[PDB]
Order: structure tokens, then C-alpha cells, then sequence
């Protein structure tokens, strides 16, 4: 069994192909604590032992998900989170070969060449043996690693000429990933990552202009205000105050301009691309500005955003 | 193995003869960058090391080809571009003798004598040793150099009397090369080069009158408008506006007159020729004006334009 | 008060004239972050508000200065960086008229005419109102814009004939700026910029041959090795190994040849100049090669490199 794994900063997504031919997907949390979870036998608990330390699944509010850092990708918890996903996936316990991920700037070095040191370190991490109290665990055999953003653009790359060059612009909640890839994924010419640029720049500007609480509830409100920014009636309906509307609107417009400018300034470091692709949760917010700035023709511009499984699905298409 | 090489300002064209007797041709790009191209093993990459510096093939849009200058002919990139062409030609890696080119005004000095200094410098350039990461490279042994425009007229020269004198007028996209050559290529009497005169004079006048974008797409449109200038119906069909047609037409006619005048004024510096030949991408645009101006008889006038391999093929015929 | 401002890619330099007649200069960093800097009242902090977003001075190691791109010249941070320089200059807070800069290829378009669109966009940028927490800020009134490299050659231009033509060759750490300017700065005939050609080509070749760390400390070592390249004793003293010396020396010599060739090939696109000037941090490295290549007489060749304030001082001389 070959399982494709998107072990990102907020959760674990799996994709694999069953005996017949059906493609299955699964998502699991990244919430684990460094201690034994006790049960009086009333609720289900997962107690693990990895290198020496013990760990347990720590179920928390789907509203308090913690975003992890780069170092997390080489930790014990990373390994436990993957094994836990396999255990709750539905797959039968067994030996499995896997493909996991490393962030763009971790997979590649500043010379745009694959950083062998990091990749090998990622692979060695899954060699640690794991046990589960009260049951058995999967056994990870072969481990391959893929960079994060690029697989999401494979479907498009597949139809490009190897001499063609695709500029993949991936704007997320808190980060920006840009990479120039040769047609059919026949090579990489340049990679660029910014960890302080994302949709949050606009979201925080909105939360601040409304004095919204820190609750995730205000996050949804802010998300909605951004989504429906051009529909003044939607807003009047939401924010009850013509004055608040004006205030939130210009704070939002100001934040978006700064967003567009910062993204374009980074794009100014790339050159030689023939096709452009914009993806990520913030794709809608910069779509127009990049199209105008790159002056690329419509048949050479792509917006393949579909779902949260885009990445792992792309990984699947590449190495199924 | 003897390989004939047209290492021009926009690409590299090769021609050689196989074991049996078949004549093969090849074209390769001039796009290389001064850095290591990284690959995660997904796409093909060519990483070279020449004098000390490293270089790599930089595949770019067949729409963004960069035209190189005279200095390029003596650079490291020139050498890398040739070795890269050999590597993708199909030829088996081995030692090879070659014949390359130098622009007309680089091959000859203002006294119409071969500029030994430049020629030797061109030859020494290919002495630099080159390595390719992950594979071996050809070894360049003997190097001969030929001037650019003149070989394209060899087939015609071959049938002229050594006492005859051929005036080769070669109008390209951005340059004009004129040379007076003794029959059978038994000597050169006069050379002349103009780097600011070419078909672009007419093409830019057309692009400007239509407000066409900088895209290569408008370049094709402009090329077509020039080609079909005498067919008003083709135009109406293309440019949808009777007023635009009139405007583009007179801008075009004005640009062509200026073109003809400037070319003729240069021809006024030549004398003593007995036969005339017009070649290059702009040959069709000045054919009539030169025939009328030189008053040469039809059996003494040639228009041997056939294809992009005219030059390298001529080089082949001369030294095969 | 009129303040001349060199808001470049690595810092901000100011120059102005005081009440009496003394000329003062100032340099300030370009390091700012998109967030509020907190202080328990122990250290000084600068918290700004510009369009809507907030920003703060982010003091960092004088060893980790980040080089900015073209887009930066039209950003909010650009405006904040200028206001911050004014606030730390010593000047009294007040209304001020200013002159700022745009890179050569941003100030001029591919037709060598001033790009009005960019210039106006640069000017409008400084119209955004700014506030500082705990104090007041300068008020920017009139804004004029000047191209980057050309003002540094004004002192020389002043003594040339308007019919004379000066070729200004400005080689920097990572870029090459070339421009042909009519005497007394009475017009511009041609501009050329290359963003991938600079002294770094030689510096990186040296760092690589010594396996020097990424630290700025190795950068100084590499700079010194280049500066004293012709003094073998200085080197033996520095690099302790006769074998390392030979290795670094030929890598360096190879990198310099490639540098010279690439610069000359670009110079081959210019013509009609009567005087030549070589400036920038890499001026010493190409001085001889350009003099030999252009064959210009000594009284027509200038090397006015003096200091980091050359540019802003030239701006001052032009519009004081």
C-alpha cells in the first residue's frame, strides 16, 4: 500500500487507492501532547511510545487548532501524527510505503537545488519505531519526500511543453510560496518563500476595524466581509451601521493594496515564465493584480483552486 | 566527425554528414544562465562548468528569445551553447572538428581583409574545457571560422566565373549585410554592415499604427499585414475597420520607402559587380527596388531564399 | 526646506543645506516591519500608521541588511523609511519639499523617454499621510523625481559641451547601469540596465573557492582578496596555504574575465559617445578593460568615485 501524505502545519491529509480502484481521502488533526492520556474506560484514548517518550492524541476544539512551525516537520510528534492518521483512516494496519512533504524552502536550498540534508533528515524521522497501548500500529517502510506547493499544479504542468515554464503563485493564510517550474515537472528553475505574507494581513485589518473579539467566530465574520467586499448590501445586512461599513471598507481596501504590492514586488524577482498559475486560499484576492502585472494571455493563466485535497491529490497523480 | 555550426544571435544551427551519407540538421537555443539549475529529479537539467564559472540551460518561452550582441560571440556562454547543441543533436559524444561563424564586420576589418585577431580569438574560445553534471561532453578539436552572410550564396557563386563579381545583399530582421564576392568564392572585394537597418523598421511602423501590444502575437499580425500588403481583402478580413486599414497601409508604405532608400544609398557605395543576389528575411521587401536600381539582367539576378538552414548548409557545401 | 533623497535598495541617504550654508548628510536604514513594536519604556521605538496599516522601525544587525526590489519603490514601507530618515536626520519637524529616485529602467522606458506613469506613481506614493505614536511627523509637500545613476556624473557633465555625449558606466554589487547623456545634462540618448550583472559574480566565485561561510565576515575576506589580488604577499598572509592561493587566484581571474566580457558586450550596444565615465563599487574591476575597448583619450575618461553620497550629492548639485 502506497499512501500519499500532506503533513502540513495545521493537520494531516491522506490519499490512497484501494484494491479495486477507488481513491480515498482522509484528514486527521495535529493535536498531540507529551503525556499519557488517562481513561476510566469511558472514552477512547490513544497512548503512544515512540523513541522513548510517550505521547497521546489530545482532542481539542476544532476552533483552537494550533499552527506548527518548520522544526515540527522533523519532530517525534510529526511521526505520531502521521501514524495516528493511518490508524483512523480506515486502512487496515500493515506495512506501508509513504510520500510526505517538506515546505518549499525546506525542500530546496537558496540555490534552488533540493536540500538533500533536510530531505534525508525528514526520511530518517519516520524510521523511529512506534507502539500503541491496546493495539498494533502500521509499519512505515519506504519514504519519499515531495515539496509542498508544486504538486498542486501538476495537472496543469502535465499539458505544458517541457520547454515551457510555469509560475506557480500560492498565497495562503499566513504564507506566500512562489516557484517557477519547467513543463511536465521536468525541473525547477527558481523557488521563493515568504513566511510573513498572507491573507491574515487583510483579515487582521478587518478584525481590528470592527473591534472583533479574538474568537474564531469573528474570523468567519471577517472572512465573509472580505469575500463579499463588493456587495454593499451584504455588508449593511451584516455590519449594522453605515459608518462602520465605510470604516471597515477602507481599512480592507488599504490592506488589499498593500497585499497586492508586496506580492508583485516578489514576482518582480522572477522572469522567463511562459504560463502563470494562482492558487491558495488567497488566490481570489490577487488574481486580477497578477494578471494585469504579468500581462499573460488567458489561455496561459490558471486558477485551479478546487479543495483542501489539491496538494495530496497532486502528490498522488505524480507517484500513484 | 566534422560539424558545421551557425552560432548566431538567436540560436545555434548544426549540420553534419552521417556514416552512410545522410545529411542531418539540428537547431538549439541560446538561452543559458550563470547559475546552477536545481532539480528534485523530476525534470531534465543541464549544469555546466567551463572556465571556472558554472552555467545551466535556461529553457524559456519560444516567444521570449533574446537576441545577442557581438561580444557574445567571444563569451563562455557561446561555448556552452554550442556544446549543449551537440549534446542534444543526436550525435554520439566524441571528439569533433567544427566550423563556426563570426559576423561579417567581425570576420573582416575595415580594409576588407580577414581580421586575424578576431578569428583567432574566436578559435581560442572553444579551447576552454567543459564538463556536464551527470554525463560526459564532446571534445572540440580543430576549429575553423567562416563569415556569416557569404556562405548562403555559395551555390550560386559555384557557377560564376572567377572573374565575375557577385553582390550579395542580405536584409534581415534588424541588420543589413552586403558583400561583393569574386566568382567561385575566389576572393572578397568589399564588405559592408549596417546594424540599425532591417525589416523591424517596417514591422515597428505597423505595430505602432495599430497600437498592437508588445506580445509576439502582434508581431505575427504585423508580419502578416506586411506579407499580404497588396491584398486589401486579406486586410479587411484581419483589421476590422476601413479607417484602420488606410492608416496601417500608408504607415507601411512610408516605412517601406524609407527602407528602400536607405538600402539603395548603401548599394551606391558598391561598384564593379556583375551579378546580384538578394537574401535574408527582408529580401521580398527590397527585391524590386534593387533590380530596378542595379538594372541587372534576370539571368544575373538571384533570390535563393529557401530556409533557415541556408547559411549552415552553405558552410557545409564549402568545407564538408 | 528642500531635501534630496537617495531612497535606494539598501538604505536611505539624505542631503540638504542649512540656514547659513552648511551642507549636511544623513544615512538611515530600510528595515521596517508590518507590526507594532512594543516597549516597556526601556528602549526607543517608532510606531507608524500610514494608509491604514501600521509599521515600525525594526532595528537589525548592520550585517543582515536586506536588499529590496523594484516594487519596494512604490510601497508604503518606502514612504515610512523616508519619514523615519527625516525624523532621525536632525532636521526640525516641518513641511518639506523633496527629490527622490527611481531606478534607471523605472525612470525611463524602453524608448529611452521618461516613463511618466512610473514617475507620477512614485510622486503619489508620498501623498499618503503618516502619523507617529508619541510625536509629530514631517509633512511632504512637493515631490520631484530623478533617475538613479546619472546624477553621480553631473560634476563632469557640467564641463562638457551640450553637443558632447557622456557614456556613464555604473557597475555595482549586483547591477550594471549604463547611460549616454548629452553634455551639461541637456538630454538623454540611451539607457541600459542589467540586474544580473555585478561584482557579486566575482565575490561569489571567491567565496566558493575558499568554502567561506555565508557570514558577512567571509564577504569582507572575499572583498579584500579581490582588492589585493595583485599582491601575492598580502594573500599568503591571509589565506594560509600556497595551494589555496593558486585556486582562489584562478577562480578570481576567471570570474573577472567573464565580468569584463559581459560588460563590454553591453557597451557594444552603445555608440556616438565622446567621453566615458566609470563609477560604482565595481569600477576598479573594469576600468582597464573599458579604456582599452573604447580607446578613448585620458582627458576624456573619468573615474570620479569618491563616496556613498555621490548620488545624493549629485542630485543636490542639480536642484539645490
Amino acid at each position: 500500500m502506497l499512501v500519499f501524505i500532506d503533513d502540513g502545519s495545521t493537520n494531516i491529509k491522506l490519499q490512497w487507492q484501494e484494491s479495486d480502484g477507488t481513491i480515498k481521502q482522509h484528514i486527521s488533526p495535529n493535536s498531540f501532547k507529551r503525556e499519557w492520556a488517562v481513561s476510566f474506560g469511558d472514552k477512547k484514548v490513544f497512548n503512544y511510545t515512540l523513541n522513548g517518550e510517550q505521547y497521546s492524541f489530545d482532542p481539542i476544539s476544532p476552533d483552537a487548532v494550533v499552527t506548527t512551525n518548520i522544526a515540527w516537520q522533523y519532530s517525534d510528534v510529526n511521526v505520531v501524527a502521521v501514524h495516528h492518521a493511518l490508524l483512523t483512516s480506515g486502512l487496515p494496519v500493515s506495512e506501508v510505503d509513504i510520500v510526505c512533504t517538506l515546505p518549499l524552502t525546506e525542500y530546496y536550498d537558496r540555490n534552488n537545488q533540493p536540500n538533500t540534508e533536510n530531505i534525508e533528515r525528514k526520511k530518517a524521522n519516520f524510521r523511529k519505531k512506534i507502539t500503541l497501548n491496546g493495539g498494533d500500529t502500521f509499519t512505515i517502510k519506504d519514504v519519499k519526500v515531495m515539496p509542498e506547493s508544486i504538486p498542486a499544479g501538476y495537472e496543469v504542468l502535465q499539458e505544458l511543453d517541457e520547454l515551457d515554464s510555469l509560475l506557480i503563485i500560492d498565497l495562503g493564510g499566513t504564507t506566500l510560496d512562489i516557484s517557477q517550474v519547467m513543463g511536465k515537472l521536468s525541473g525547477i528553475s527558481k523557488i521563493y518563500g515568504d513566511s510573513s505574507l498572507g491573507v491574515s494581513l487583510v483579515t487582521s485589518a478587518v478584525k481590528d476595524a470592527l473591534s472583533l473579539a479574538r474568537t474564531k467566530g469573528s474570523s468567519y465574520l471577517a472572512d465573509d466581509i472580505i469575500i463579499h467586499r463588493k456587495d454593499n448590501n451584504y455588508l449593511k445586512q451584516r455590519i449594522n451601521d453605515e459608518n462602520k461599513i465605510s470604516i471597515v471598507t477602507e481599512a480592507m481596501n488599504e490592506a488589499l493594496r498593500k497585499l497586492e504590492q508586496r506580492v508583485l514586488n516578489t514576482l518582480n524577482e522572477f522572469s522567463g515564465y511562459t504560463h502563470v498559475m494562482v492558487i491558495g486560499g488567497g488566490a481570489e484576492l490577487i488574481c486580477d493584480a497578477v494578471k494585469k502585472h504579468t500581462q499573460i494571455r488567458d489561455e496561459r493563466f490558471f486558477k485551479t483552486n478546487n479543495s483542501q485535497y489539491d496538494l495530496v491529490n497532486g502528490m498522488y497523480l505524480i507517484g500513484n
